[PDB]
């Protein structure tokens, strides 16, 4: 392996988090929550003199897709799980259904919170986000997620067509073998970049989902095959330079009539239902700051290439990737 490739592979080793299938801890913490949901629904529904609805859980998010990273000191693990309740969506309000889940987890961990798109339960060092779905068998074949907050109007409480497994398939299937490894490594690099240079639980923070979907559209492998030996070498720095430049190229200056100015906006559609712009909640100013840091990271990746000293090349990247990017002495 070439010098800088070695440093990127070490970085990847430091930031990577084992996926559900390879991580006893995540499964046990996930299962602790799923049990406290089953236990809690018995109490809730018996209280109401009915039988508890049942549910099928399924792994979701980066922990299901092998694109998870370790948080920086003071951050939390983000344990994503779907639950398919044995109900017909047309018999029930979506927020009422998320209320069941909230009520069931009342006393567990550090309390539960109905978010727009999940119920989140808190533990020291991690949160589980429960995406709550109706039975497609009882709901007309489509899998629909419970959207809405308690404090949200009729228009904003809906059952929306969802395809998390379709998304997981799309991320798993785009490439194979060492090509798909480089894709996953590069998604992780940008998640640590997000964590280092952006604010946690700030919309300003370009979501993992968005960088994942950007990679789906625009990631390109960077490798070389030796003409004579057929030996293959990967260039994660070059893969990241092409990918970041492509993202930057896809921003469009978008007039805002309210502010009487333009903001650069990057649109990234989910490639499965509901095909929404995953970055649609980011403001114009948050989009402006996103583009500027994306550009400074591009400028770093190019500078890294032309440095004579491994030390200076690695320092330029660590300015963007944080203190776990290895910097050898000069
Ligand atoms: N706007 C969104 C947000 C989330 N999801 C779905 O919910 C999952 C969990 O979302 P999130 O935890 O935000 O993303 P991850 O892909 O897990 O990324 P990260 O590692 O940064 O948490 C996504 O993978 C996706 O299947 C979605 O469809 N649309
Ligand atoms: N289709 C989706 C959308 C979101 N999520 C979960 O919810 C989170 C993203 O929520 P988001 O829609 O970005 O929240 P807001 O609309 O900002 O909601 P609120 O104002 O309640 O915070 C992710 O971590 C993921 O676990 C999901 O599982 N599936
Ligand atoms: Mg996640
Ligand atoms: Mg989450």
């Amino acid at each position: 392996m070439a010098p800088v490739q070695k440093q990127f592979r070490e970085f990847h080793d430091r930031i990577k988090l084992a996926q559900y299938d390879e991580n006893q801890t995540l499964r046990d913490e996930r299962d602790a929550v799923l049990t406290a949901v089953r236990e809690g629904l018995k109490k809730v529904f018996a209280d109401r003199g009915e039988a508890a609805p049942t549910f099928t859980p399924f792994n979701q998010g980066s922990y299901a897709m092998n694109t998870g990273v370790k948080p920086l000191e003071g951050g939390e693990y983000d344990i994503d799980v779907g639950i398919i309740l044995n109900i017909a969506k047309d018999d029930h309000d979506p927020v009422e259904v998320k209320k069941w889940i909230r009520d069931a987890l009342k006393d567990y961990g550090n309390g539960a919170e109905i978010r727009r798109s999940c119920v989140t339960v808190f533990k020291p060092g991690y949160h589980v986000d429960l995406a709550v779905y109706a039975d497609p068998e009882l709901s007309g074949g489509t899998l629909c997620i419970a959207k809405g907050k308690e404090n949200s109007g009729d228009e904003h409480r809906l059952w929306q067509i969802s395809d998390p497994q379709g998304f997981q398939d799309r991320i798993a299937s785009k490439l194979s073998g060492d090509d798909a490894a480089q894709f996953r490594r590069c998604i992780r690099y940008l998640k640590r970049w997000r964590d280092f240079r952006f604010s946690s639980d700030g919309n300003a923070a370009p979501l993992g989902i968005g960088l994942t979907a950007a990679a789906y559209w625009w990631f390109q492998v960077s490798k070389r095959t030796d003409p004579v030996s057929q030996n293959v070498t990967y260039d994660d720095r070059d893969a990241l330079e092409q990918f970041v430049q492509t993202m930057l190229d896809n921003f469009h200056d978008t007039w805002d009539s309210k502010d009487q100015r333009s903001y650069p906006r990057l649109t990234v559609e989910l490639p499965v239902q509901p095909y929404n712009d995953v970055f649609e909640k980011m403001t114009g100013m948050q989009m402006e700051s996103f583009k500027s840091k994306l550009q400074a990271l591009l400028n770093a990746l190019k500078t890294a290439k032309s440095r004579l000293e491994l030390h200076d090349a690695c320092k330029a990247l660590a300015d963007h990737f944080g203190s776990e990017f290895p910097v050898p002495e000069k």
